[PDB]
């Protein structure tokens, strides 16, 4: 009927890995930094380890396993993959450590040393990842700079598949109900009708690029999420970032068309940003890449 | 008779420069970071500005002018030069700002990222500076890693001429009396007889190199200055730094010979360290330039 999912769900023993330190916490639970050491091999693998909490909510435990299902079912250099789970009191997700954290925080606390080459290359890698997920028939539903991680400054990957959904062969869209999805990153049709498609992800990709080009600005910074529906319907969109040529900003705008099919496909976004990456300073203007009358004392010879 | 010193002592107005911040303080007085802006030109020169204190000791005011005399009388890329003085309540010395501070502190707080190329190049530059001072008939009498400043990581200069003395044409050595000179950097003949020569500076150069090669260790760390005389007479010298090949350590040892003329001349030290700088990893072994079984998760494919 459909292609059987022959992904392997690896079950790992707790004694095989060591939590070095906590990385984060909040509503999602807690994430740890650690080393995984398979007993047989002579290897030590840096890993991130995620668990919920001391309590076990019926609905919440089910959803971490859904997240494991999707992460176990993906294999791509620009997508984060599940290494395994550990069946402790509460289930643990084990993944490759992405030491430099989320891309949102990275662009924020490195503004001054991020060049056009890096920005446009990140855009290419995210598009490649999203394109892979489209081939795999997966709709992410939560693509944002915050859900892209940095393995190295020159290599990023998409993660956070907690809202992701797999589409059938004879199925073009997913219909949500529960809601509670980040509104400022989702397409109008998703806000209006709970419709999610690969083209809905393209909208979110558009917003993600805006975040990168503004070095981590909050979209619609002074606007509550209730109003977002109205302003999009009016034709209002995120503004052109200072560093963005009309060339780049036109790409971003096309991702936010009302007609979903009029938006570009991820495969096209790979091409366009890739072309731009060959001559990056032609497409992004960044003053790096408090006075200009300053001169060093030994280029000032005594008159 | 002797060559007339036609150096120009430039007198600068206080209104021409602005103190941005204090850099240091202690027994020597205070040093400021500032901008010098000659009224005529369209330039802004980063400068260090040194003054004594609110009080004016007769003997202390004279000595800052002696320091100005020598700094005004030197012109070399590896020596710090006086830009001018300002005749305020207490006289101010104005020099080129050396933004990265003293080399001693620089090797200490950058151990992990200082390679053999940088160390040996610094040795070449200091020897060039000291050789220039020898041609200029000047004995520094206080050469140490602390009295070498960093303009950029790849360009250093000798400074702190407060103890410096000019020798005559028919004069090979200076005879001190007052004393109170840093004992752990001075030659045995200087400790024993108050004799200072260009070869006494070579001893101090030797110690300065030891500081650099140990990334800013204190010489004779657990020894009081009273004992230093004895141990040098016994034949005890500073130990071989871990990173130092016998080749480099032999240079250091030769600077600490009892016979002053058996020590190398600065011009020879330029040559030897310069040769070594062409193949720096042959002469200094540094592990950069907590596990080795570590492997990244995507070079570990699921068995
Ligand atoms: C959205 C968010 O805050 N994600 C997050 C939170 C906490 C840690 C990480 C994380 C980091 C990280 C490292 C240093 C500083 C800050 C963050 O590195 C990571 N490498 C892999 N996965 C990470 N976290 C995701 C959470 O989406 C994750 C962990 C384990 C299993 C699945 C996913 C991570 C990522
Ligand atoms: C031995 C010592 O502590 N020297 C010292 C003390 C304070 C400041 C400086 C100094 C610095 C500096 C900058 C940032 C951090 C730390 C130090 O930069 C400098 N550039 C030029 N001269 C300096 N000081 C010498 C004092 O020997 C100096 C200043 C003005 C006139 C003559 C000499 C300096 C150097």
């Amino acid at each position: 009927g459909e292609a059987p999912n022959q992904a392997l769900l690896r079950i790992l023993k707790e004694t095989e890995f060591k939590k070095i330190k906590v990385l984060g916490s909040g509503a999602f639970g807690t994430v740890y930094k650690g080393l995984w050491i398979p007993e047989g091999e002579k290897v030590k693998i840096p890993v991130a380890i995620k668990e919920l909490r001391e309590a076990t909510s019926p609905k919440a435990n089910k959803e971490i396993l859904d997240e494991a299902y999707v992460m176990a079912s993906v294999d791509n250099p620009h997508v984060c993959r599940l290494l395994g789970i550990c069946l402790t009191s509460t289930v643990q997700l084990i993944t490759q450590l992405m030491p430099f954290g989320c891309l949102l925080d990275y662009v924020r606390e490195h503004k001054d040393n991020i060049g056009s080459q890096y920005l446009l290359n990140w855009c290419v890698q995210i598009a490649k990842g999203m394109n892979y997920l489209e081939d795999r028939r997966l709709v992410h539903r939560d693509l944002a700079a915050r859900n892209v991680l940095v393995k190295t400054p020159q290599h990023v990957k998409i993660t956070d598949f907690g809202l992701a959904k797999l589409l059938g062969a004879e199925e073009k869209e997913y219909h949500a109900e529960g809601g509670k999805v980040p509104i400022k990153w989702m397409a109008l049709e998703s806000i209006l009708h709970r419709i999610y498609t690969h083209q809905s992800d393209v909208w979110s990709y558009g917003v993600t690029v805006w975040e990168l080009m503004t070095f981590g600005s909050k979209p619609y910074d002074g606007i509550p999420a209730s109003e977002i529906s109205s302003i999009l319907e009016k034709g209002e969109r995120l503004p052109q970032p200072p560093i963005c040529t009309i060339d780049v900003y036109m790409i971003m705008v096309k991702c936010w068309m009302i007609d979903a099919d009029s938006r570009p496909k991820f495969r096209e976004l790979i091409i366009e940003f890739s072309k731009m990456a060959r001559d990056p300073q032609r497409y992004l203007v960044i003053q790096g890449d408090d006075m200009d009358d300053v001169v060093d004392a030994d280029e000032y010879l005594i008159p």
